[PDB]
């Protein structure tokens, strides 16, 4: 009995859409603690009988790359921490830390002699060092997809489990630029019972500080029962350092952070330095932390207060840990001595903390607040809004979603089969989820690094991809090669894998062109693998060497083709114009493949000396004044020109799209019958400020509303074939291409920002769609939450991460844009959506990067665009904080982010070879994904273990049948099947064996977890 995500809408306390119309959002001096107000407490409030609990819990921030490397950062300042934490914990029994990067961890831990390994467990299992979280990496909220947040808590728990024997329940995310209610749906489905902000505007830590709301059960936006509700305890002030962790006067806090006194070449800006607590200064000192104590614990609830101590890269030297520990031991020893102060002080954990909130809440002393949202768009103070790097080094967040599918794509092949150690292959997997796992960090995808630690994380990634490559190339040869004849060199490349959207045309020269010739070699077979667990047609492409080319599938039948030139686009620096220029040796061939689920299909493609009967060949139309010839080798159909001019084209049944004389979108026509409704893309720039604060890799500081890019009369390619056709255009700084294939189009940007300073370059669409203030964008591509554009606010308060999808809808008309890497946009106007391609900025932010954003480089924007007629569609009321695609929106965000993965082999003959694999896998319903499958043993374990994660999603039903499918029961997927159990998300633990060995199906909106045990 699954609850209803779309008619129900859930009665919160706290729903931070509803808060955000009624807010001020006035940043008005409130004193001493200059975003609040000047905070008063009854000093009759705690007394003998009920004293203030507090927890002074000890930390240190390390980011895993940010203006260092990971590697730069561990040698010179994590090593040290780590060493100096084992050997003061180990000798001040009651001194207490908290830990976050298991990344960092592992790498020290993996570096320790036997005997500090020992004494490091020891430490852990008596409690005085917690992890907290115990992701790999403690990630950016904005721009990661859930696929990847998982996937990096299970690398960093699964390494605290093996090695450790811990599994944190606790969160701790200080540093991420505002916060998504993804981490709660994830945390709380992986056994976790609370977790903790920081970075959230303002405003809205005045707002709830004055209710009393900073500690809240932050359920999911459609969780109409709260089985989501996860505790939250967000912190009220401006920074997670010690002046800003004690109470609401960093000019009092300050003097509590005893690095501060000189010899550490840190000082306190507020101009009253630390003390050493002594004897005759310990009872003005106790006083004055009391005070800020007592006053924190006026924004709470319970007489349990939690006080971090803590900041970047903490505790380093052995001398820092004796300052602070020391001097907190005799302000202790004072305070809980003095009956006056009614305050019990001590060194805790973040757990210890939550332990002993929960138990006040048993006790009946307090009742906690239910709350739905987000936590988007963070500013720290006055107008800087942090949405500049929802954008930010845009090339390496297409990147994630590359290797976000690649990753998925390599564990689903290989984990078919047991492999020998001698294949790497669990080596080679283990590379990869941690190099993606690593760039979820707050500093990797978010763009906000030095530009030496962006080349690292690129370089891993890179590597990642390399080996996500190997794993899958071996796997399909495995797969699809008779079991007797299968011969394996597990060095040797059987396959190289063909992809044409990354890094993509004019992006890199990577593609391998298939060299036929009656002189070498008349045929070559390829693959096709389909992540998804439903049968899927597609079209693939592929380079060949001869445009008289024709495929047939693995029984010969023969498959229809299209075959196009290879087109590349110039700037040239002669004639001072952007223009296309084709290929006279290499052919692009496109036809559809067919695909099982979770499986593969084989097809052949073999040269003629002339036309095959079942290939065709495109037109080419190229639209400019004062052309010049383009000859094309072989190809077959001589190229024709013309003067700029509106042109109009339709694939297949589908719909037929309008373009201006400039080559870009004017009006889409769903049908024969129906309108050309007006969907007009265009491009403009923001500039930055010449005065006041200047834009950078974390914030959008734009001089007003965005200004027309001069198009000059831009050259225009039209390619017209029966299964594609396309319109291209060469504007400044992008080449921007609308693509059909009979359904919604595909839109692909090429955009070299090049040496254009202070410019952020937009992609807005304009219709008619009375959409008014309302607009729709996505968290972490789980789900998509209802956005209302607040003129009160400024224009980058109303930019609003997009890391799938965003949509406008009215009565009648909806328009999705999907993605295929998470940018920055919003809806400024009714009828519009935008989203931003590349920013390049001159000045750095004053958010400690000390560098601007001028590392540019060309990417390949992907996007997929969606009309429909919704008035049929069941939706969600008008107080419904959610929204939810479509299924034709749902499979184009699936073409994009898993697409068919293609293979070409290498050899010249293929001895064996099959024609499919998973024909007999059940085609699941549309809206269920298996995002992962993962063998978890290695090939030595008597039973092997495979976890499956099930997501469904949630698709509007608009009055489309679609119906009859096959029930999909993970736990049957491999043969032998001798237990099937529910686990947490991370396959940490078992929560339900499952009768019959059956794993059912999920509800919409829900993810579960299996691993099927096999005695084979
Ligand atoms: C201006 O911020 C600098 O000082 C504060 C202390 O109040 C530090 O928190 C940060 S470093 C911190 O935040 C940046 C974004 O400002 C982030 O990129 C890093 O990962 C850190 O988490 C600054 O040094
Ligand atoms: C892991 O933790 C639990 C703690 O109760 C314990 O039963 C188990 O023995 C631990 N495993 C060890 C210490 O190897
Ligand atoms: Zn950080």
């Amino acid at each position: 009995q699954c609850q209803d995500v779309v008619q129900d809408v859930p009665n919160v306390d706290v729903q931070m859409l509803e808060l955000y119309d009624r807010m001020s959002f006035k940043d008005i001096d409130g004193g001493v603690w200059k975003q609040g107000w000047n905070i008063k407490y009854d000093p009759l409030k705690y007394n003998a009988h009920h004293k203030l609990k507090v927890f002074v819990v000890p930390h240190s921030h390390n980011d895993p790359g940010w203006i260092q490397t990971f590697e730069e950062y561990y040698q010179h300042d994590t090593k040290h921490i780590l060493s100096n934490a084992l050997r003061h914990l180990h000798d001040n029994p009651e001194m207490k830390f908290i830990w976050a990067e298991i990344s960092y961890f592992a790498r020290f831990y993996h570096d320790l002699g036997e005997n500090k390994k020992l004494q490091m467990k020891s430490i852990v299992k008596n409690g005085q060092l917690e992890f907290v979280t115990g992701g790999w990496v403690m990630p950016d909220e904005a721009n990661s997809h859930w696929r990847n947040v998982l996937l990096q808590l299970t690398e960093g728990q699964t390494w605290l489990k093996q090695f450790m024997n811990v599994t944190p329940t606790a969160s701790w995310a200080i540093a991420p630029f505002g916060h998504s209610p993804t981490m709660p749906y994830i945390l709380q489905k992986s056994g976790f019972k609370n977790m903790l902000i920081q970075r959230t505007h303002y405003s809205v830590k005045k707002e709830l500080a004055q209710q009393r709301q900073l500690e809240f059960l932050w359920r999911q936006i459609w969780d109409n029962k709260g089985d989501t509700a996860l505790f939250t305890h967000m912190m009220p002030f401006y920074s997670y350092d010690i002046p800003h962790t004690c109470g609401p006067d960093p000019k009092v806090c300050c003097q509590f952070d005893f690095k501060r006194m000189g010899s550490f070449g840190l000082s306190c800006p507020w101009k009253v330095p630390p003390r050493t607590i002594s004897d005759q200064n310990v009872a003005a000192r106790s006083d004055l932390l009391v005070d800020q104590w007592k006053k924190k614990a006026e924004l709470y609830r319970t007489n349990v207060l939690l006080i971090p101590l803590g900041d970047d890269f903490r505790f380093k030297q052995n001398t820092e840990w004796d300052v602070q520990r020391v001097n907190y031991e005799r302000l202790f020893e004072h305070i809980n001595s003095q009956a006056h102060f009614n305050v019990q002080a001590q060194f805790g954990t973040l757990q210890e903390y939550f332990d002993a909130v929960h138990q006040a809440e048993r006790a009946g002393q307090a009742e906690f607040p239910t709350l739905s949202g987000d936590f988007f768009t963070y500013a720290d103070r006055s107008d800087n809004y942090w949405s500049g790097y929802y954008t930010s080094r845009p090339y390496h967040k297409r990147m994630d979603r590359v290797l976000m599918h690649y990753v998925r794509a390599a564990e689903m092949l290989s984990a078919w089969h047991s492999w020998d150690g001698m294949a790497r292959i669990e080596e080679r997997l283990e590379q990869a989820r941690r190099e993606l796992s690593l760039f979820q960090h707050h500093d990797g995808i978010t763009g906000t690094a030095k530009t030496h630690v962006v080349v690292d994380y690129e370089q891993r990634m890179q590597e990642a991809l390399k080996a996500c490559q190997m794993v899958m190339q071996q796997s399909v040869y495995r797969l699809l090669t008779k079991p007797s004849i299968y011969s394996p060199d597990f060095s040797f490349s059987y396959f190289t894998l063909d992809d044409s959207r990354w890094p993509g045309s004019g992006v890199e020269d990577s593609r391998t062109t298939i060299i036929l010739g009656e002189d070498i070699l008349p045929s070559k077979h390829v693959v096709m693998h389909n992540t998804l667990p439903h049968w899927r047609e597609q079209l693939v492409d592929f380079y060949v060497s001869s445009p008289f080319v024709s495929v047939t599938d693995l029984a010969n039948n023969p498959v229809e083709a299209q075959v196009s030139p290879v087109w590349s686009w110039h700037h040239d620096t002669l004639t001072k114009t952007i223009h296309p220029q084709g290929s006279t040796t290499k052919y692009r061939i496109i036809f559809k493949a067919r695909v099982p689920p979770m499986g593969l299909a084989t097809y052949v493609l073999t040269i003629s000396d002339s036309k095959p009967e079942h290939t065709s060949y495109a037109s080419n139309l190229l639209l400019r004044k004062n052309p010049t010839s383009l000859p094309l080798g072989q190809y077959p159909e001589d190229v024709k020109f013309g003067d700029p001019r509106e042109i109009s084209l339709r694939v297949g049944n589908g719909p037929t799209l309008a373009f201006s004389e400039q080559g870009l979108l004017k009006s889409i026509q769903l049908t024969q019958d129906s309108p050309h409704v007006p969907v007009h893309f265009k491009f403009l720039k923001y500039g930055v400020r010449s005065h006041g604060d200047r834009s950078g890799a974390y914030l959008f500081l734009p001089n007003g509303p965005a200004s027309p890019v001069e198009l000059g009369q831009p050259v225009v390619l039209v390619t017209k074939g029966k299964l594609e056709s396309s319109v291209s255009v060469g504007l400044p700084s992008v080449v921007h291409q609308t693509i059909m294939r009979g359904g919604a189009p595909e839109i692909r940007n090429l955009v070299d920002i090049g040496s254009l300073d202070n410019t952020e370059i937009v992609m807005r669409l304009e219709t008619h769609i009375d959409s008014g203030d309302i607009f729709y964008t996505d968290l972490n591509g789980l789900q998509f939450i209802k956005r209302r554009r607040l003129d009160k606010l400024p224009l980058q308060a109303n930019y609003y991460p997009i890391p799938s999808g965003m949509f406008i809808e009215d009565a009648n008309t909806r328009l999705t844009l999907l993605t295929g890497q998470p940018l920055g946009g919003s809806s400024l106007a009714s009828g519009e959506l935008e989203i931003m391609q590349d920013r390049r900025l001159a000045s750095d932010d004053e958010r400690g990067l000390g560098q601007g954003v001028l590392d540019n480089k060309p990417v390949l924007h992907i996007y997929r665009l969606v009309l429909e007629k919704v008035n049929n569609c069941v939706r969600p009321s008008k107080l419904h904080p959610a929204g939810y695609l479509t299924s034709a929106a749902h499979k184009a965000s699936q073409s994009l982010l898993d697409p068919l993965d293609k293979f070409i082999f290498a050899e010249n003959e293929w001895i064996g070879a099959q024609g499919q694999f998973g024909g007999d896998h059940p085609s699941a319903r549309e809206d269920l994904d298996v995002s992962v499958m993962r063998r978890l043993t290695k090939s030595s374990a008597k039973t092997q273990r495979v976890g499956y994660v099930l997501h469904r999603t949630n698709l509007m039903q608009c009055g489309t049948p679609e119906e009859h499918t096959q029930k999909l029961d993970v736990c049957h997927l491999l043969p032998n099947v001798a237990r099937c159990e529910r686990t947490t998300l991370t396959f940490l633990q078992n929560l339900e064996h499952l009768d019959g060995m059956v794993a059912p199906e999920v509800c919409p909106m829900e993810t579960a977890a299996y691993v099927s045990s096999h005695s084979s």
